[PDB]
């Protein structure tokens, strides 16, 4: 939550706190902005699920609905790969707000299904890093809904790019909004590069095909 | 940054006012964990910074290439218990200026194919008996043939060693007890906690239901 300083070096490259980022054209959101919006999002999510009830799978002898506890946590589906840093930070923030949850990962590239089998009648939250065309999440929502029929199925995204929509999809929860540009940093990649950066940047167009070689 | 560890009215372990009824005791608070990882990031950095390996960015070049954004350090992370640890770690690695990329493998899966002649580092949450990592190391070394293959762990429990395996890099050393928090869990519970706790034995079988 430390305040970040955005500037330019002598070469004219975008710098954040003295560190130069030659691949960046501009700054979408510094680390401070990102975590501030995730802390408030955690509180938003906590308020939305705190008093909710879903099917009891801890005790199968019970027929009544059960509140969200450690026995019957919120089911969080994290979308590999870009969402793993976003998810790691968020679940800890959710813990601060006292929201019981468990995470299973799925790998989608428009492939690697869930290990969880009890999603029926459960409150499920999908954690995706970014929504652009909306195709990835639209396909994922109807797939999860058809195969499991959860009590609820909402989507939380770190970054939303509404200007790039091609289908009818709206994330219930949105941490940040970005312009219709290719962004990098904090999960966002260019052939797995720049993923571990602490800020979200607009990528220079001349860096789009920087690393075409197979990893 | 430093965390206040105490006890509430019921004798339950508390960290920063928040009670943890499942905890027997605190292994390491968030501040300690993060301090260790920052130092480990520096250790890793100084160990790979000057290293050189196969250039796959430019296959036209036959000479070895330094670790750059073109040819990054290959990091293999093990789902699921190691993703939070890996998340924090790669960022500290970014601070220390070490280019790296991460692929995940689930064991209880690698999509990267070009590890040959590359420096590879495995990020694992815990090493106990050593069986999990000894098997993973041998599999990679014969099915990818890397230039180097070292393991970095968050928690080492050397009193649990029953096979021939010693991780090159260790953040925290713990006794032979079952721990929860910060990646470690019991049936996926308590994984999101910011600290590592010794679990009460009675809580070991608290969630027998399949997820
Ligand atoms: N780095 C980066 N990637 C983007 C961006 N916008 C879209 N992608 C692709 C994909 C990310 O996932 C990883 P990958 O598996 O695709 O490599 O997300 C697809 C959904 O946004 P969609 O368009 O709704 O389907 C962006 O601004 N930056
Ligand atoms: N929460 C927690 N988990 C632990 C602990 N000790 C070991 N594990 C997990 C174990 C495999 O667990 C299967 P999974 O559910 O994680 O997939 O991993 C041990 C291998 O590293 P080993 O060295 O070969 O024995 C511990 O103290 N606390």
């Amino acid at each position: 939550l430390k305040p970040n300083v955005v500037g330019r070096d002598a070469d004219g490259n975008v710098t954040v706190d003295g560190r130069s980022y030659p691949m960046a054209e501009s700054v979408v959101a510094t680390e401070s902005t990102i975590h501030r919006s995730m802390k408030e999002m955690a509180q938003t999510l906590a308020n939305a699920y705190k008093t909710l009830k879903h099917r009891d799978t801890h005790n199968k002898g019970n027929s009544a609905l059960a509140p969200i506890t450690d026995e019957n946590p919120l089911i969080i589906i994290s979308v590999l790969k870009g969402s793993y840093i976003f998810t790691a930070d968020m679940v800890r923030y959710l813990g601060d707000c006292g929201l019981p949850n468990v995470v299973d990962f799925i790998r989608i590239t428009s492939l690697d299904n869930l290990r969880f089998t009890e999603l029926t009648g459960k409150h499920v939250l999908i954690m995706e890093d970014i929504a652009d065309t909306g195709r990835t999440m639209k396909l994922l929502v109807e797939k999860i809904r058809r195969e499991y029929r959860p009590a609820s199925l909402k989507v939380c995204v770190l970054v939303d790019k509404p200007g790039g929509r091609v289908v009818d999809f709206k994330p219930e929860f949105v941490c940040l909004t970005a312009p219709t540009r290719y962004v990098v940093g904090y999960g966002f990649e260019v052939n797995d590069r720049y993923r571990n950066y602490r800020h979200v940047f607009v990528l220079k167009p001349e860096y789009a095909k920087r690393y075409p070689s197979k990893l």
